[PDB]
RNA sequence: GCUUGAGUCUCGUAGAGGGGGGUAGAAUUCCAGGUGUAGCGGUGAAAUGCGUAGAGAUCUGGAGGAAUACCGGUGGCGAAG
């Protein structure tokens, strides 16, 4: 449809959910899935399995998309943090450059307390 | 009376010692806007909660508060805090 040529997937690797979004350079979304939305309701979903597959299930279909080489970033701890590359690299697109964010807090917003169980 | 206790004077050193003022980066939150769409979030497992009145994720701009990530150590300073 717009025939964007390149793009880069924003992961959001977290201990309870996956989320990937492919995306432009300029900050238009195109499409996102999600492990939860991937058939793994529970704790499957803090897997490392279910992100690649909603890794895959995210790459797929690239006749509409067209973006051939596809950077990638992730951020906060995943499941490993190399399965969704993985498996988005095999999808089709090239990986040259990967930048991880997880952004450190340089102090301030005192975190929550600690848990007694 | 004396100089060894105590003290003053000259030249230097290290240090989160104390009070006042200024400024910088990261991050959280919130506000406005752009793409986008069915989940998000949380748990041992759930639910409450948020979202089709468009959430979460992502990009641009802005407001404001608080603390200074390594350096940082069987390091230092302070009578103690
Ligand atoms: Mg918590
Ligand atoms: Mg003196």
């Amino acid at each position: 449809r717009k025939q964007v040529s390149d793009g880069v997937a924003h992961i959001h690797a977290s201990f309870n959910n996956t989320i990937v979004t492919i995306t432009d350079r300029q900050g238009n979304a195109l499409g996102w899935a999600t492990a939860g939305g991937s058939g793994f309701r529970g704790s499957r979903k803090s897997t490392p399995f279910a992100a690649q597959v909603a890794a895959e299930r995210c790459a797929d279909a690239v006749k509409e998309y067209g973006i051939k080489n596809l950077e990638v970033m992730v951020k906060g701890p995943g499941p490993g943090r190399e399965s969704t590359i993985r498996a988005l690299n095999a999808a089709g697109f090239r990986i040259t450059n990967i930048t991880d964010v997880t952004p450190i807090p340089h102090n301030g917003c005192r975190p929550p307390k600690k848990r007694r169980v």
